[PDB]
């Protein structure tokens, strides 16, 4: 046990030096308080060496401890903010800068102040790092030690963000600085003139302030270009935690565009500066910025450079989101209020970029090359939202041939949505159809598209229907020809109850005897979808007596009650008479045709409208009624007409002459009001003339003997006539028209 002597020897030498320092410290700590005396050995430990470490071991040993939610710290933990408030005394409440806003500009603090305190700083961290096992509270451990240990982490957090600030404001006055604070924004300017050195080290305004400046900082470093590789690795390090490392890679990204715009006259260079600045982007495309993001486009526009910034903006807007949610989103519909209103509005900031791009690719417009490369990025790109986002625009340009000429893998899974819902498309994919030759497609679509619930005025809907009625029956290769009937008969209709319905708005919207308060009703219910029927006739065609209307929707609708039709026509005879009576007594007091012309307008207008059907109008019945009228209100040689009028008026509509003769004698025979008495003799002008017109057209072509029967049998009224009171001079007439017959 040898060493055992010498060991204890030493340890005679141990309490000597401890006693003689136990001893000198209390002199020193119940003269200047505990406080004092802890922040002396530490000032001393950073070289304010056996004395540097006398005073690191002073330090340690009679520091104190933590004691009591309120905690006491230790008098070490106070020694250290004392030491650090003091290094930071003349700079922590002072402006950063002083600034004129004639072109002067100064920091408040000299450069070389600063320096000497960070280097006081580091030498503080440095001496915490260097002894992180030896000193309480820093290495991991209740309560007062754990308050303790947070304390102190929040110390050591503050001096490192005071090194990146002191360094960040050295940093600023080594570039040109009034060059920034000329293009700086006034509220920009604002936060920095009134800049504390505190908000810089604990607040976020600093921080945020200080990303700013930075980002404006490289801008002008660029100019200059003098080097941007070397300012980054500058940022990258020192003022770390405060710097992005994902934004240094988009300065080198600015760094190659603006110099490839000084570059600009070269040919060759450029095409390695851009397509390099096009790597760099891509690269921080999920965390680019819009704002940064424009000045390149705008920067690659002004370049010529176009397919390459669509690329980018594809890949921005690809890369804020992986699952591309705006997919689903777009193809349920329109979930508002919601989160996912920052994946397909991010995209839409690229989208609006690409449609600038394409905006000045054809308004400037290797142009062929460069416009056939853009436009083969944008068909190609998988992106959907984005082509639903350009096919919108698009349409919205009017570049409709663009359109249809373009196949891409959702333009019919885009129009499919859109035309479903919206009106524009439904009238687009047609003629998108017509290219595509799916013919028989477009009057459906048509169809369904007049049928729908859309906001479409009447006579847009006629228009859908007449040219889905004239679309699917045209191409001949349509697989069924028994369903294409069916399609034209189904439009058919629909555009017989349309024009029914557009001419009864039209006519109501003009009528005075209508109140105003009703008409807004009237073109509210009618101009739009088609209605029923049944709806036109009851709701207000009835009430309005439009009885011609009336008579198209008995047509229309193959109602089949004769005695109602017939009902019918006798009121739009003397309607029509009545009006005008009243239109030829204000003209006697353009002249208007006399009544019965009038009614034989009203006649004609329908019986060229609706094909002279038996069940649709009645010859038998009607005509009966009509000579009824032009007896009854004397509308014959009496007023300048011809008494004949009403049998003229069948035969030139088409009606054949032996069912004119067949009713005629039916009137001669029955002898029902007003066919009766001498008024017989007119009877007898209307078969004759009837006849006359019949011979006349057997012998322009080129009958049996009940003619000849009754040509006999109307001599007896003559006679019968001429006995109760020309005459003559008929019944020659007739006899002679009887030996041509037979």
């Amino acid at each position: 046990s040898l060493v055992d002597i010498f060991a204890k020897a030493l340890g005679n030498c141990v309490s000597a030096s401890d006693d003689a320092l136990e001893r000198e410290v209390r002199k020193f700590i119940n003269q200047y308080g505990r406080v004092e005396t802890i922040a002396a050995a530490l000032a001393v430990a950073c070289g304010q060496r056996n004395t540097e470490n006398l005073a690191r071991a002073a330090f340690i040993e009679y520091g104190g401890q933590p004691r009591l939610e309120s905690v006491r710290l230790s008098s070490r933990h106070d020694a250290l903010a004392l030491y650090l408030t003091r290094l930071v005394r003349t700079l922590w409440k002072a402006k950063v800068v002083q600034v004129g806003s004639g072109s002067d500009i100064s920091s408040t603090i000299p450069t070389s102040k600063l320096v000497t305190i960070q280097e006081n700083v580091e030498r503080l961290r440095n001496f915490l790092e260097a002894n992180k096992s030896t000193i309480q509270g820093l290495a991991p451990p209740d309560i007062a030690n754990q308050k303790e240990h947070q304390a102190l982490h929040a110390l050591q957090k503050l001096m490192e963000s005071i090194s990146e600030g002191i360094s960040f404001v050295l940093m600023l006055f080594d570039e040109r600085v009034s060059d920034i604070y000329a293009r700086l924004d006034a509220v920009s300017q604002q936060q920095l003139k009134d800049l504390t050195y505190e908000q810089l080290f604990s607040q976020t305004p600093g921080k945020e302030l200080a990303k700013v400046l930075v980002k404006a900082i490289v801008n002008r470093n660029i100019a200059s270009g003098a080097n941007v590789e070397t300012v980054a690795d500058a940022l990258r390090r020192r003022c770390g935690s405060f710097c992005s490392p994902d934004d240094v890679v988009t300065f080198k990204a600015q760094e190659q565009l603006q110099r490839a715009s000084e570059q600009a006259h070269n040919s060759p260079v450029l095409r390695a500066l851009l397509a390099e600045s096009l790597r760099l982007f891509e690269q921080v495309a999920g965390s680019l910025t819009p704002a940064n993001l424009t000045t390149a486009v705008e920067q690659y526009i002004s370049l010529k450079y176009y397919a390459g910034a669509i690329q980018l903006c594809l890949t921005v807007a690809q890369q804020k989101d992986r699952g591309n949610t705006a997919l689903s989103w777009v193809n349920d519909g329109k979930p508002a209020n919601d989160s996912r209103k920052k994946a397909f509005d991010e995209r839409k900031i690229c989208y609006n970029l690409i449609h600038q791009v394409l905006d000045k690719l054809e308004s400037d417009f290797l142009a062929a090359t460069k416009r056939m490369e853009a436009y083969n990025v944008v068909n190609d790109s998988s992106d959907e939202v984005f082509h639903f986002d350009l096919y919108e625009w698009y349409i919205e340009k009017g570049w409709t041939d663009r359109i249809l000429s373009i196949d891409s893998p959702h333009v019919i899974t885009y129009l499919q949505r859109l035309a479903e819902t919206d009106f524009r498309h439904a009238e687009l994919l047609c003629r998108f159809y017509t290219t595509r030759s799916r013919f028989f497609e477009a009057a459906q679509v048509q169809t369904n598209l007049a049928k729908s619930d859309l906001n479409i005025s009447l006579k847009d809907r006629i228009i859908l229907l007449s040219r889905a009625k004239g679309n699917a029956s045209v191409n001949t290769i349509g697989i069924s020809r028994q369903q294409q009937q069916q399609l034209n008969h189904e439009a058919s209709e629909l555009l017989e109850i349309a024009h029914i319905q557009d001419d009864l708005l039209e006519r109501l919207v003009a009528d005075p005897r209508i109140p105003e308060e009703r008409k807004a009703e009237i073109e509210e219910f009618l101009d739009g979808p088609i209605r029923t029927l049944t709806d036109l006739f009851n709701d207000y065609a009835d009430q309005a007596n439009y009885y011609d209307l009336c008579l198209l929707i008995f047509h229309a609708a193959d109602f089949h009650n004769p005695r109602t039709i017939l009902d019918t026509w006798n009121n739009l005879i003397n309607q029509s008479h009545f009006e005008a009576e009243q239109r030829r007594e204000y003209w006697e007091i353009a002249e208007p045709p006399l009544p019965y012309v009038y009614v034989s307008q009203q006649i004609q207008l329908i019986a060229h409208r609706t094909s002279l059907d038996s069940l649709i109008f009645p010859v038998n019945s009607l005509l009966p009624v009509v000579c009824a009228y032009a007896i009854n209100n004397g509308q014959d040689a009496s007023i300048g007409a011809d008494p004949c009028w009403p049998i003229q008026l069948f035969l030139n509509l088409g009606v054949p002459h032996a069912l004119v003769v067949q009713v005629l004698e039916n009137v001669l025979d029955t002898q029902e009001a007003p066919f009766t008495g001498r008024r017989r003799k007119l009877v007898v002008q209307w078969i004759a003339m009837a006849v006359d017109m019949w011979v006349r057209e057997v012998e322009r072509r080129g009958m049996g003997s009940w003619v000849s029967e009754l040509l006999g049998r109307a001599d007896q009224v003559l006679t019968q006539i001429a006995g109760t009171g020309e005459i003559a001079s008929l019944r020659r007439t007739v006899k002679g028209l009887k030996r041509s017959v037979d």
